[PDB]
């Protein structure tokens, strides 16, 4: 769970586009190919950044929820 | 304003923010309640905000899905 | 009522900044003093930028009261 | 971690929100519930964010008040 | 007066690039060669943003002057 | 960690007013009043942070007189 | 809306983002399919973003070019 | 494989400006002079960013191209 430091390291446009990522894989199911980096290290640096952008989908959509702003259709 | 000028007037930052919003109306449900705006103007302006979201979302979901680095499922 | 406009023209930290201002001046007292600018028309724009940051203030407070995450002590 | 080592690694944009948040907190009353957050650790790291935001709130508001151009009232 | 209107069309960070090209000038004499710019539209816009820059510079030099965190030496 | 790293540490914003600040200081006295800070590690992180910006400039000086744009008035 | 006022138009990110595009093309031949868009305003507007970058690569690389610290190899 | 975690720790802006500094280089033969720094510390931090510049050019000339939205003409 270092999810949040991630955040920061990141940066606000990069930990959105993280998220924007996740909510495509989520509604249309193109997801990247993760399977298809070559070197181990470098897909798990990946992964984190995707799963980053997952998570964070998550809150951002329960934050939101939180709000009289917006309703469950 | 077409969406392309909507992006470049909102910039980088707040066209992720509506696009992730969008995002998060396509899996979650949760949707902005846009009618419990009640001056029609700023009615109008935050629909055009969030609507250029919804474009954003299905034009990055296509180019993703245009990339061999994007799988389907 | 063209506060959303000036959003989008003033720029997410400029936006933020005028935000912030305004914050201070109302816990503290401590304010801009916009009659000390020399030029009638410069004025106007100052006072248009730091009343944006007031009305933005204002809407901010609104939305984040509106989440269960938030509460009025 | 000291607060202003907490600046530079949240950036401008993270750090005007949360100096923002601690703004209308103080003229509000509008508080985020800290004690709602589950995870102990996740709890930490928030306070922390949000304290660097009454920070940097009450640092903003004496520079503010160091200058001729600001009126005290 | 378009310099106000200028920082919010160039944003805060090309704003800041034009006021240290204009403080460059004052403590080195290194300054741009405007008048080899022929095509007049192009020198234009060259000669408004420098000139912004310049303007800023003062601006931004009495502002710091105006606060008891600076000092003349 | 290093000083060589510290442009990406403080980020373009913040480094570009470091620069400012900096140049600033060069043509018009006005000098930031590090005796009034008295905790002496956050005098020397302030004292980096400002110095940062003093080399920044010296460089980006030397920088833009390398090329035959500029000229020495 | 001329020319060269898009640099601030579209913004420091969108504006490189334009730049490396035409970087990529001119050493790989990989382009955008401008022919793939039918609406002709849209291809229009997409013309003149892409064409920005194809431009403001040119200068940036006679810039660049102008200065000692860079040689031709 | 340093190149990734040297994205997020330089940032969009200054990762596309490296990006753009090494597309010059592949098109003109324009090329930074890193044999003129002496100072190896400052020598080695600008190279590992200039390298990130060639790496990043060659992993987003392949990404564009895995697209149908381009071509390689
Ligand atoms: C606009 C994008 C968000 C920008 C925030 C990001 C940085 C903030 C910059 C500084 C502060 C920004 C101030 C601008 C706030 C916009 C206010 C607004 O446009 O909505 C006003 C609307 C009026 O409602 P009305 O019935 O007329 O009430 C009259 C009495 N006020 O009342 C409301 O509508 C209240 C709720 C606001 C709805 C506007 C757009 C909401 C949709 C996006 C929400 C996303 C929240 C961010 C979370 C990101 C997670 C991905
Ligand atoms: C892992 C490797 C990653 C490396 C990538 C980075 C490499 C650097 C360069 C990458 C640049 C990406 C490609 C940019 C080419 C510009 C193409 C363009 O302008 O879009 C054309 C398209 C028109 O399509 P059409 O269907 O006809 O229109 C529908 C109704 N308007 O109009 C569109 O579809 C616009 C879609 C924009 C939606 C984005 C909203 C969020 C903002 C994201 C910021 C970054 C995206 C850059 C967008 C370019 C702006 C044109
Ligand atoms: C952190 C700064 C805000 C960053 C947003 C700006 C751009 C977004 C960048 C992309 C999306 C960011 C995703 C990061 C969200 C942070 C999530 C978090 O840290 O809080 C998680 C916390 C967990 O609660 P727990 O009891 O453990 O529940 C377990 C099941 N989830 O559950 C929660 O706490 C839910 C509420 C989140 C509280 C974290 C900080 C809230 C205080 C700032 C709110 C400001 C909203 C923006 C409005 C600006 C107006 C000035
Ligand atoms: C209308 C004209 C406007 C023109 C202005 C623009 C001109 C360009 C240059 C302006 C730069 C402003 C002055 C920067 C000088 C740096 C001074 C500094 O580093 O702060 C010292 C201060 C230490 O004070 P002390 O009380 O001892 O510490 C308390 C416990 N830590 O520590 C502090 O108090 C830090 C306070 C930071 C709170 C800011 C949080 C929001 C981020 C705002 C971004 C812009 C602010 C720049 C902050 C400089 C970072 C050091
Ligand atoms: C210029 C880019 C330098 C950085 C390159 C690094 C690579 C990534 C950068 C890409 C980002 C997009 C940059 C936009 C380019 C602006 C083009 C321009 O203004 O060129 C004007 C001038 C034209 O000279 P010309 O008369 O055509 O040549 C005679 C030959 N017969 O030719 C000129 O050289 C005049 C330039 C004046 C600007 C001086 C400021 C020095 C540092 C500026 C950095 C930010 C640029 C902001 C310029 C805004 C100008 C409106
Ligand atoms: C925090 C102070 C709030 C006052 C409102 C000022 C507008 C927001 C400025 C924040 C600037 C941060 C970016 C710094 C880049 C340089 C911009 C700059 O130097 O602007 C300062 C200048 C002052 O403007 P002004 O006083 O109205 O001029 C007429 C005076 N008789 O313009
Ligand atoms: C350099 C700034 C240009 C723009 C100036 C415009 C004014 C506002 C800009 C201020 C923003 C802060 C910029 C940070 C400055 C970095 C200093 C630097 O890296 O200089 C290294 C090099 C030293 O050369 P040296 O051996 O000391 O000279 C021999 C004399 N006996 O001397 C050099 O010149 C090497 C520079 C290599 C970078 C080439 C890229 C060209 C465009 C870069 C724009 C962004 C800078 C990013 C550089 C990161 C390097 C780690
Ligand atoms: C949208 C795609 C999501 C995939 C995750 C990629 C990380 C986010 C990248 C967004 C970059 C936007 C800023 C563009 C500046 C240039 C950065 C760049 O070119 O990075 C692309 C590169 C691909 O990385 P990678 O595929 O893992 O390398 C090993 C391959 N065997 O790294």
């Amino acid at each position: 769970m270092p999810f949040l430091s991630r955040l920061f390291h990141y940066g606000v446009d990069l930990a959105l586009v993280s998220t924007c990522v996740a909510g495509i894989r989520r509604s249309s199911g193109i997801s990247f190919e993760v399977e298809k980096i070559h070197n181990e290290d470098v897909k798990t640096a990946v992964e984190k950044y995707l799963n980053f952008g997952e998570w964070a989908f998550d809150q951002s959509s329960a934050f939101l929820g939180s709000s009289t702003w917006f309703k469950k259709v």
